[PDB]
């Protein structure tokens, strides 16, 4: 019974406390951790955030 | 400061975040990457896609 | 973090040098900084480390 | 036959014309596609290199 989502200012907030490299450590073991489908969605996602 | 984290470390941060933090985490950084940085992005997407 | 393309990466290279390629690494290493050297030290460690 | 070797100023020369983002990916280009035994390899040599100040 635990709430899924994270609001924006404590996101915002956390983010602030991380070590700033981390935000690349991260996508890249992501993007490696990524299979075919994972990639076209993220591709796409990326797609869709350049047209917005 | 290290421009890569070590892996045992990157779990020791992790491991002290709650699993809300990772939700749709991809959506969110992806949410407010940079034209270039996302354009970027896109071209590993694209070679991984092929290579 | 800039990356280079798959086909640029490519074009770049094949109007280097034959030479060029020979143990770059020693001198890249040698043109890498001790701080440079301690993260990518660390990676291969990891990247070692896996059972 | 052909060269093998580059003096350090045609390296130098041929590195500053060059973007400023090669070396970053060509470094992982390789390391990406190491085995056990270069991964090993470099480590050492990274090593060794760590302390022939």
């Amino acid at each position: 019974g635990s709430p899924e989502y994270l609001s924006d200012e404590i996101f915002s907030a956390i983010n602030n406390n991380l070590p700033h490299a981390y935000f690349k450590n991260l996508l890249f073991r992501l993007v490696a951790n990524m299979d075919r489908s994972e990639l076209s969605d993220l591709g796409t996602l990326i797609k869709d955030n350049l047209k917005r």
